[PDB]
C-alpha cells in the first residue's frame, strides 16, 4: 500500500535501470529525484513530484535540471503490485518534447522495483 | 506564449469533455493547482489537488483521485506540450485504476 510509506524514502528502478528515490509524506504528497537510463539527459538527477494514495500513485518529471534540458515532461500513473513475497509500481507513462517538428506526445509502460 | 511566460501566473484550462483544471505557475516552474471532472464518471464536479512542473513548451501534471471527499481509487498522470493555434496544451494521459492501465489524450484551451 503507498499510505505504508508514509513517512519513508525508498529507492526502485524499472526495467531501463531508470531509478528513482520517492519521501512519501503522511497525506501521501511524493517529492524526491529521477535518474533516467534509457535518449538524452541520461544519469542525472531530475526533480520529481506528484502524490500518492492507497493503490495509486502519480508523478511527474520535467528534463530540466540547470544542467541539461531534453524540451520534454514525462508522468507516470501506477498502482501496487504486490509480489510472491515485495511491491511493484506498475506504470504506464507520458511523454511531450518539442523537436525539428514541434510538440510531440509518445507513451509507454514501466514496471518499478523497490530496492 | 510558453510556460516559463506563466510564471507567477493562475490561470484556467477547460478540455474536450468539459473538465476544468486551474494551474498555478510558481517562480521556478512548479505546478499546482485544481482539476474538476466534469465528464459519466465518478469523482464529478468537486475540485482534486493537481501537481507537477512546467519548464519551456511542456509541462507534466497528475492528480490522485482522492480528496477527503470522494475516492475513485486511481491516479491520472499529463504530460503535454504548449501550441499556438488560442493557446492550446496538448496532452497525453495515463490513468490507473484499482489493476488496470488506460491512455488517452486531451487538448486543454485557455479560457
Amino acid at each position: 500500500d503507498f499510505d505504508s510509506l508514509s513517512g519513508t524514502s525508498t529507492t526502485w528502478v524499472n526495467e531501463l535501470g531508470s531509478v528513482m528515490t520517492i519521501d512519501v509524506d503522511r497525506k501521501g504528497g511524493v517529492t524526491g529525484y529521477y535518474v533516467n537510463n534509457a535518449t538524452g539527459c541520461r544519469g542525472l538527477p531530475y526533480d520529481l513530484s506528484g502524490h500518492a494514495h492507497g493503490s495509486t500513485i502519480a508523478f511527474s518529471v520535467v528534463w530540466s535540471n540547470g544542467i541539461a534540458d531534453c524540451r520534454s515532461a514525462t508522468s507516470w500513473a501506477g498502482y501496487a503490485r504486490k509480489t510472491f513475497g515485495g511491491v511493484q509500481i506498475v506504470t504506464q507513462w507520458s511523454l511531450a518534447f518539442v523537436g525539428k517538428a514541434g510538440g510531440k506526445i509518445e507513451t509507454g509502460q514501466n514496471v518499478f522495483t523497490y530496492q
